[PDB]
């Protein structure tokens, strides 16, 4: 859904976050 933001240091660095990120993808706060 949401294209992987270049600022991955946020929730995306957390392996558990990759689970929900499919539907639960917030705006790229880069």
């Amino acid at each position: 859904s949401c294209p992987p933001c270049p600022c991955t240091a946020w929730c995306l660095e957390r392996p558990t976050c990759l689970r929900l990120v499919w539907r639960f993808c917030p705006p790229c706060a880069c």
